[PDB]
Parts: C-alpha cells; sequence; structure tokens
C-alpha cells in the first residue's frame, strides 16, 4: 500500500517553508511519512494512496511552485 511520491519544488529553501510545505501534506490523511529535503529543494511524500494532485493543490495554496514528479520513477 504505502507508495512514494516525489516533487521538484522552487522556493523552499528557508527554515519555515520547509515545515509550511510538511504541513501543506500532514493536513491529509493518507500521508504517513514525508521527505522534505532543502537545498535539492525536492519534495517526497510517503502515503498508502495517490494524493498527489492533493499534496500539489496544498503546495500550490502555499505559494510554491512544483512539477509532479513520478512515485520514484
Amino acid at each position: 500500500s504505502g507508495t512514494r511520491y516525489s516533487w521538484k519544488v522552487s522556493g523552499m529553501d528557508c527554515a519555515a517553508c520547509a515545515r509550511k510545505v510538511e504541513n501543506a501534506v500532514r493536513q491529509l490523511a493518507g500521508v504517513n511519512q514525508v521527505q522534505v529535503l532543502f537545498a535539492t529543494e525536492k519534495l517526497v511524500v510517503d502515503a498508502d494512496n495517490d494524493i498527489r494532485a492533493q499534496v500539489e493543490s496544498a503546495l500550490q495554496k502555499a505559494g510554491y511552485s512544483l512539477r509532479d514528479e513520478q512515485a520514484a520513477e
């Protein structure tokens, strides 16, 4: 069940936007692990369901333009 979703973000390198990112994901439900890595500006979300569009919508409202990546290919 648990599947790993990835995204490419532009903007997330400061000690606040990282939280707003993960919190943009944690506010879901199916998410049960999150990997927000600074400098690489690469998002991962481990969730037992596809919610990538949902996390995107969240990150969009949070004010970060991402691109939905594949599920680790």
